[PDB]
């Protein structure tokens, strides 16, 4: 009955890939619907950039993100951040884990994926405070072989888990860009009036 078992294993892996593609297409339609054209286009470009790429060093991600953190704190305040923190608190951890697994698959991540709700809790902490270092450390540790695909998969799972609103979206995308490619952060800035 190993013959039957290999067959079911391959059929399940195939259908998993199928679900991953369906989830990503629904994700881009979602982002388009609540954030707009430019936002879904940003997410698509960044997921393409991250597939087959290596995260930047955490030092560079933070020096990049600090620039973002400083323009952002010129226009938006701590009420604006607390809003995103409560949005994150509404995430369901089960669905976040499943969607994480599927996004990872869709982005070329070949390894095993575990529930990283703790990185989401750190996100809440680092959005209420301005201490992002442990957040970017945990994010890195999430990225096996330094794969950016894991990073943006996790980000997408979090955004899918909850209405972060354009500002939360911008902030998450900006962290991801800091790890994957600092280029996307100027577009991110545009999305909220720099």
């Amino acid at each position: 009955n190993q013959k039957i078992a290999e067959e079911k294993r391959k059929r399940d892996e195939i259908n998993m890939v199928k679900d991953a593609i369906k989830l990503t297409s629904d994700f881009y339609r979602t982002i388009y619907d609540e954030f707009g054209k430019q936002a879904s286009e940003l997410a698509k470009e960044l997921a393409s950039v991250s597939q087959g790429k290596q995260i930047k060093s955490v030092d560079d991600a933070l020096n990049a993100f600090d620039k973002f953190r400083n323009n952002l704190n010129k226009k938006y305040n701590i009420q604006d951040r607390m809003a995103i923190s409560k949005a994150l608190e509404a995430i369901n951890q089960v669905h976040m884990a499943e969607n994480f697994k599927l996004f990872s698959k869709a982005f070329g991540f070949t390894g095993k994926v575990i529930d990283r709700y703790d990185v989401a809790v750190e996100l809440q902490k680092a959005v209420k405070t301005d201490n992002w270092r442990p957040f970017f450390v945990k994010l890195e540790s999430l990225a096996a072989g330094r794969a950016a695909s894991a990073v943006t998969a996790w980000a997408f799972s979090v955004m899918l888990g909850t209405p972060v609103g354009i500002l939360g979206f911008a902030i998450i995308m900006a962290a991801v860009s800091a790890l994957v490619n600092d280029k996307f952060i100027e577009q991110v800035n545009k999305l909220i009036g720099i």
